């Protein structure tokens, strides 16, 4: 009964895996650095207190169904005694260099009934042969031994990210490939099908894999989200977060993010797991966009995910299961006239959550809906309240999850105005979340915590919105966890271009050691689209550290 391009049975069941974890580990977590340059030391990998039991309990605990895992990151060590290189576990002080942490790992997913799945980084910054046809062989063997001998495998991750310069086996070059055609696919996908015909493939920048990304790292696909891309060509930054209406070919998209601010473990960073309501809008715009969630947890040095993100992973899981809880739709009456879906609850209703699911074994159908609430005996139309342009109600596909302001009503509308073929709607859904606030247990909330917050560096913080916005004032407060970064002199711009632009500040943070209180920053009301925090000098380290900023508006 289908209508355009319809997914495979792998890509039903990832679909409904819904969430999974990522973990990143690497040499780099020794160095405190996002990326491994490819000559740091197999001496470091010496965790304490190393436990992949642990890695997957905690996993679980967050709701995931499964974790991706980097047996090799872009520094190139490998978390596996593989045949072909010595830079790996082989030659750590780790149990004696006769350990196997893709092995592991692998078993404790299976003790805990979570899927396994292999991150292996195309670009390699240690081997010699980089850019070269060796490494593609070198590449494949190693793709080998982790598609053969650690079990089944759900997903193999081919990051497309590649910064040119490497160590490159002691050449310290900046090397280019033409990433359309150097690492050969095509083969290496009939390898991976032939040793793994359950496994999905992620790929991005160059031949089409099973799954695609949605284009961004903060955690959200668009609000329209097609699974669909087409098979040839090249693919624009919009076909990742929206998808293509008229693709040829099934490419749903995963949006990966992490639970904090980096990839990997940092010290300065385990003040900044990102919050519940955070998180929950993440959810919202990954699980409640068409999308899975795959979030990232780093493992320490001691070799343990930290206890932070365990317990706001907990927190997390816990108040996804108390939202959809009680779907208010099941006790109604629910009817069908041509295009109009009527819930009718038979009394005055509390909720702010719609859910609506395609049956995506027959395709993705819908182009655009209506909701409508009955308040009053009036039909007022709802809308996405996290989408600032437009109602936010267009496709739907595996599931659609809809939040705005709390109503009261009698009955909910749902309208399929345009659609491609017959839609077939498997579920329909009404909740009442209840309200976010501060002192659910672990929520780490914070004033920043739904801020789009970044650094460019360790002087320097930015802020950015959508919208353009007229600040009148903005606050700082300095880590209460430890005092390594704090911020002790300040500048700050505004920028409404990202060129920088204009200056708001030079100050100084007086006392802020000895007395970490808010710090209130005195300006102008300016009209800006960024905000620009500099730390002209850092009391105790190197990387600037902060408890929470806050930015005032008219
Ligand atoms: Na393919
Ligand atoms: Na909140």
């Amino acid at each position: 009964e289908p209508c355009g391009p319809v997914p495979t049975e792998n890509q039903l069941r990832w679909q409904d895996m819904e969430m999974y974890a990522f973990i990143h580990y690497s040499l780099n977590t020794y160095t405190d650095e996002e990326w491994g340059y490819g000559n740091e030391d197999p001496q470091l990998f010496n965790p304490s207190s190393l436990d992949c039991r642990q890695w997957a309990r905690v996993c679980k605990q967050a709701g995931m169904r499964g974790i991706i895992f980097t047996a090799k990151h872009h520094c190139g060590f490998c978390m596996w005694p593989s045949a072909y290189t010595e830079y790996s576990v082989k030659n750590s002080p780790w149990k004696n260099g006769k350990g196997d942490v893709v092995r592991e790992l692998a078993d404790a997913c299976r003790e805990e009934g979570l899927k396994f799945a292999v991150y292996l980084s195309p670009w390699d910054r240690n081997h010699p042969a980089y850019g070269q046809p060796a490494y593609v062989a070198y590449f494949r063997n190693q793709l080998r031994e982790l598609l053969t001998n650690y079990g089944e495998i759900f997903e193999v991750w081919f990051d497309g990210a590649n910064g040119g310069d490497g160590w490159y086996g002691g050449a310290n070059e900046t090397r280019k490939i033409d990433r359309t055609t150097y690492y050969q696919w095509p083969e290496t996908y009939k390898m991976i099908r032939q040793l793994q015909p359950n496994c999905l493939i992620w790929n991005d920048g160059s031949d089409r894999g099973d799954l695609r990304w949605v284009g961004t790292e903060a955690g959200n696909v668009g609000e329209t989200n097609w699974s669909l891309l087409n098979h040839d060509g090249e693919v624009e930054w919009h076909m990742l977060h929206y998808g293509l209406e008229n693709g040829d070919s099934w490419v749903p998209g995963e949006t990966n993010t992490s639970i904090r601010p980096g990839w990997f473990y940092h010290d300065t960073e385990n003040e900044h797991v990102k919050s519940l309501s955070k998180l929950m809008d993440t959810y919202y715009k990954s699980v409640g966009r068409n999308s899975t969630l795959l979030l990232n947890f780093p493992i320490a040095p001691n070799g343990r995910i930290h206890p932070n993100d365990s317990l706001r992973g907990i927190a997390f899981k816990k108040m996804i299961g108390e939202v959809f809880r009680k779907n208010l739709a099941e006790k109604a009456r629910t009817q069908t006239k041509g295009d109009e879906t009527v819930i009718d609850f038979g009394k005055p209703t509390t909720f702010n959550r719609f859910l609506a699911e395609e049956d995506i074994r027959y395709g993705q159908r819908v182009k655009k809906f209506l909701l409508e609430a009955e308040i009053n005996g009036q039909w007022q139309q709802l809308k996405d309240a996290l989408v600032e342009n437009g109602d936010g109600l267009t496709t739907i596909g595996h599931r659609r999850i809809i939040c705005f302001p709390t109503v009261n009503a009698t009955k909910l509308r749902f309208t399929v105005v345009n659609t491609k073929c017959e839609p077939f709607i498997k579920k329909l859904g009404v909740y009442l979340a209840p309200e976010l606030t501060a002192d659910i247990p672990d929520a780490g909330e914070k004033k920043s915590s739904n801020l789009h917050l970044f650094f460019s560096s360790p002087t320097q913080m930015m802020i950015d919105w959508e919208t353009e916005q007229t600040i009148t004032s903005f606050r700082y407060l300095p880590p209460q966890e430890s005092k390594d970064g704090t911020v002790t002199h300040y500048t700050l711009w505004a920028s409404t271009d990202w060129s920088n632009w204009t200056k708001l500040a030079s100050g100084e943070f007086s006392n802020v050691v000895n007395n970490p209180i808010w710090q209130t920053i005195k300006f102008q009301p300016v009209r800006a689209k960024i905000l620009k925090l500099d730390a002209d000098r850092l009391a105790t380290g190197n990387r600037m550290a902060y408890g929470d900023v806050e930015v005032n508006l008219k």
